């Protein structure tokens, strides 16, 4: 229709602190730029274009986000993937199933439950661990392996990454949140998966929405996971499916109570945010985290931001 | 601002009362059945009321402080900000499962070491004496004999209450969060059966744990949580006695049954008898608002 051809683009209005991660669910605690200013992303959740076209394994919710389901036989390591509501998961035509975590580089520690309950006593939680740079992580191809041998009753089972660690191989291997897990094999690669995003340069940097997940680093610091757009957003496009109008979109980052600009932003229609940091030092995790981005205008690629923060 | 509900297919949106998709719409069993829910509950023009977070996030969290040697959580807020004891009945995003005993795992926050596992293990009773999360703390059932800080986490499963003897599981309940001296302040209030051939419509999601029935534990709410967000956004004021809604398949435009939204923050229908009602329908429909109608408005049967 004319209305559905013309629908003005929108973002969410609600506070930077209230919206949610869109890699696992958990409110966002601040935003950064990353550490290497050359570093390239790939993440395979929080991937949405400003349209409302869902990339990689992006669920349009967080409903389906950071699940694992499938199905295993006592005695086996091996659980064959479904989607998260049961449904066949459909192979080769994505990297992993709907809402299949992307967290790279790191040991996965899991808790799952037999589903649909069907028992009258006990705990039904079990505690299973998947590294993901063994010959056994193959998603793309349906399955993942467990570390131990899973004796309890063969069936259908859900569940979720609990905490994550260093990868047990190779040793003095430090967890690293900025990469993906490799999804196929060596004889077949992981076909449709969201593309990569390269630092845009010219002054710009990529802004990175962080929100700590449990588990231990050689840091002794929070296991900070890095996504580029909150859930809240990607829902919102999903639907409104506003036509993109221009090259990019600019954003005031909005102080609530003085109405002030804090920092502008540039997203762009690929689904993430840049900015122009001040200096050496300088970025958006200098701005306090009650604002709420307001689109002001469809503008050029070209088009130069006010420098954000201090250095 | 015009008002609108989230163009997106119902199996793909988020109970309200704890993180998962939906997975059915329903009408109580007992069709007499009055609900007191504190998560997902929202005015229409955007107001939330009880414990009900604007976002998934906050949802179904707690988070607290504990002493090594303590069986006593101090609540704060889901984001570490101190929570106001006699203001509401708990932190905002804090469970409302009532009639269950609690399996929670947390954590010691933010991560400050290098090494171990560091996920507990605690359970909570909701009917004893030291549930008074009104008053701003929770009991465990065990002495927390782990490193003291501040701890966040969820609830993993349910079970039986551990008293009185003989309890089954009841998720059309919330806990009581009041104290023996004080009842809690600011509970949203129970929403009571429409009559007039009307009837609440409530979206359930499946809970891990066990029960009597030796099925699934299914959690009642009353608004998908994207809902509450995009009203909380869109702060569309509330023009008419009820907003018409029609229940549409996406994939051929047909029109599969007529709703009421109320500006309480509750979806109705009127069951075509025994036998009928919204659980007959697909779960792929979009709700549509269509237009405000005055509360006599008589709704095709479903
Ligand atoms: C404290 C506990 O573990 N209670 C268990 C109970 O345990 C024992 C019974 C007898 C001895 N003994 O010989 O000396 C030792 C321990 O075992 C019963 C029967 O299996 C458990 O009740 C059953 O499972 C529950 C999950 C419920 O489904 C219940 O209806 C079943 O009958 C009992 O578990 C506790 O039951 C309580 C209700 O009566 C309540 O639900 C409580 O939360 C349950 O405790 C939890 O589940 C246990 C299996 C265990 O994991 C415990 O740590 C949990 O808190
Ligand atoms: C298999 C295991 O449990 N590995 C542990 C290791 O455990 C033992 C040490 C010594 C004996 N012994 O003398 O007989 C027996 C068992 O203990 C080290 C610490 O000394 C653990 O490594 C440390 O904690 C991890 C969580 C990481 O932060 C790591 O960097 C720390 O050094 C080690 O845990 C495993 O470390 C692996 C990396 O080297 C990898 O991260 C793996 O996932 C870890 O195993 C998990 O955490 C354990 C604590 C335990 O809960 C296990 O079940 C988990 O899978
Ligand atoms: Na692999
Ligand atoms: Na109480």
């Amino acid at each position: 229709t004319i209305e559905q051809k013309t629908r003005a683009f929108t973002v969410p209005n609600i506070p930077l602190q209230t919206l949610s991660n869109s890699r696992f669910p958990s409110l966002i605690q601040g935003m950064i730029l990353s550490p290497d200013a050359s570093q390239v992303v790939q993440f395979q959740n929080g991937r949405c274009l400003i349209d409302g076209q869902l990339l990689g394994t992006t669920p349009a919710t967080s409903g389906q986000l950071f699940r694992v389901r499938g199905k295993i036989n006592q005695g086996a390591r091996t659980l064959n993937l479904t989607e998260v509501d049961g449904k066949p998961f459909m192979a080769f035509d994505s990297p992993a199933p709907v809402g299949f975590p992307d967290f790279g580089k790191c040991d996965w520690h899991m808790r799952i439950s037999k589903t649909p309950n069907n028992t009258s006593s006990g705990d039904p939680m079990r505690s299973v661990s998947v590294q993901t740079n063994v010959q056994g992580f193959v998603p793309h191809l349906g399955s993942i392996q467990f570390d131990e041998v899973f004796n309890h009753p063969t069936g259908d089972y859900i569940g979720t990454i609990e905490w994550i660690s260093n990868p047990s191989t190779p040793p003095g291997t430090d967890i690293n949140l900025w990469e993906i897990p490799d999804y196929g094999s060596s004889l077949s690669q992981a076909a449709n998966l969201a593309p990569p995003v390269f630092p845009p340069g010219f002054g710009e940097a990529l802004v990175y929405f962080v929100s700590a997940f449990p588990g231990p680093n050689n840091r002794s610091a929070p296991n900070d996971v890095p996504c580029l757009l909150p859930q809240e957003y990607i829902t919102h496009f999903v639907s409104e499916q506003a036509p993109t109008m221009g090259d990019a979109a600019l954003l005031h980052y909005v102080d609530p109570d003085t109405n002030r600009n804090l920092g502008e932003f540039k997203l762009y229609p690929g689904g993430y945010l840049t900015c122009v940091p001040n200096g050496v030092g300088a970025g958006p995790q200098q701005l306090p985290l009650n604002g709420v981005f307001l689109f002001v205008s469809w503008v050029s690629r070209f088009y130069q931001l006010k420098p954000v923060g201090t250095a």
